[PDB]
């Protein structure tokens, strides 16, 4: 006689060990994930082979840590099924008893879709008993790999696929991923070396606008491993030398925790929370290369060789700008040397712009922050260019309403309009470059 095992695959985002007792769960209201292949091998002549010198649990963990010690995965035959949009995969009967013993099964998933970590290899042993079960209900678990934005200035914001910076802005990523449950094992026949020699973490943008700030932390079940880790892990960021020898992204980072000079203690450390979820945390700060009209993305990889990754994207990010063109009324003739300060209203309070990092800028200002001050004479004073289509620009500022305040014509000409209120436009220079005329003045 025989039995059929059910699979529910489901998703996990965090650490949990739910006892798998064998029945059905009905609507469990969990996330099904879609596209996983599963193999089934029988192990119960290796099982009860173990079973001599060990005791059951220390039999199955064995199997578990070094599944294809004891079978070939590459096998053909090796019954393969793969999971459907409900996450519901099926092998169906299978001997519940095998050379005189009750069966025991292994469960492998062979392919892991993206972007998730495989469910451990499982175990299981007959009979599932009635008080036997003839269908055996399975609820294996891939671990989500995320990346998120989670704070702008130390500050926590709302989970969203696309945030508007200002230049300077300090920002906080957070990259999670599990430690495999098998980190600590050694290779599948092989009592010398390890299972694991490769724990890479890549993250990186294609386009500027961010300067790597720092690592921040590395959490795993509410313990800062950062400190332990540090130095015997490899780590480079796109601040350092080497970045530019391997890649050629403006901005990033390489974890390897097994690539350093201690990989063994490192080692040691991940299997103690072996199949728990590790936050990586870094900050990047938004610079003067980061310019609107310009959506900015990054990528994580995480990979365990140099063969196979799981890839997962950040959020977006956008800036602001503005285009001003300063002109002789009643002509295109561009006018140099009209000085404006930038205003905002704070509530019912004026705030004017000073900006950092724009000496020896006129026409063109690209500035790496900008603050904001009830000082009028503190700000910033900007001056036009004599440039064809534009002879203002400011950018790495957020959306919203301000005022462009004309506090010197050029000279020869008096000011026409002192106040010019403008919008800036999320991500964009704004619908239109803005026109301000100069009215020429009869000097005898």
């Amino acid at each position: 006689t025989t039995v059929d095992f059910t699979l529910h695959k489901i998703e996990q985002t965090s650490d949990e060990q739910i006892q798998n007792t064998g029945h059905d769960l009905g609507l469990t209201g969990r996330k099904p994930v879609q596209g996983a292949q599963f193999k089934i091998f029988n192990v119960t002549d290796a099982f009860y082979q173990l079973l001599e010198n060990h005791d059951k649990t220390t039999a199955a963990s064995m199997i578990s840590q070094n599944l294809g010690q004891y079978v070939n995965l590459q096998d053909p035959n090796a019954a393969t099924v793969t999971t459907d949009a409900d996450g519901l995969a099926a092998f169906k009967g299978l001997a519940a008893k095998t050379n005189g013993r009750h069966s025991v099964y292994a469960f492998h998933e062979a392919v892991t879709p993206q972007p998730y970590q495989k469910a451990a290899d499982m175990i299981v042993s007959l009979p599932v008993r009635q008080d036997d079960l003839t269908n055996i209900h399975l609820y294996p678990k891939d671990s989500l790999v995320t990346k998120n934005l989670t704070e702008i200035n130390e500050q926590a914001v709302a989970t969203k696929d696309l945030h508007d910076v200002a230049v300077g802005d300090v920002l906080t990523y957070q990259v999670q991923f599990q430690i495999p449950h098998d980190i600590g094992a050694l290779a599948d026949h092989s009592q010398d070396t390890f299972k694991y020699n490769q724990f890479k973490v890549l993250d990186y943008m294609t386009k500027e606008g961010l300067t790597f700030k720092a690592l921040t932390a590395i959490t795993v079940d509410g313990q800062d491993i950062l400190k332990a880790l540090t130095g015997k892990m490899a780590f480079m960021s796109s601040n350092d030398a080497a970045w530019q020898q391997t890649h050629n992204y403006p901005f990033g980072f390489e974890l390897d925790f097994l690539g350093g000079t201690d990989p063994d203690a490192v080692r040691n450390l991940l299997t103690q929370y072996a199949g728990k979820r590790v936050t990586v945390a870094y900050t990047g700060i938004v610079n003067e290369k980061m310019i609107p009209d310009q959506k900015v993305g990054n990528t994580a990889e995480v990979s365990f060789d140099p063969d196979s990754k799981i890839t997962v994207n950040g959020p977006e990010i956008q800036t602001g700008g503005i285009r001003f063109f300063k002109h002789e009324a009643g002509s295109s003739k561009s006018l140099a040397n009209a000085t404006f300060i930038l205003q905002r209203m704070n509530g019912n309070v004026r705030e004017y712009a000073v900006l950092e990092g724009v000496n020896g800028m006129a026409g063109t200002y690209q500035p790496t922050k900008i603050t904001w001050t009830t000082n009028q004479d503190a700000a910033t004073r900007l001056k036009t260019s004599g440039a064809e289509t534009a002879n203002l620009t400011i950018q790495g500022l957020l959306p919203g309403r301000y005022t462009l305040v004309e506090t010197a014509a050029p000279e020869g000409y008096e000011i026409l309009d002192p106040t010019t209120d403008f919008e800036v436009i999320a991500g964009t220079w704004g619908t239109k470059t803005i026109r301000i005329a100069n009215t020429p003045v009869n000097q005898l």
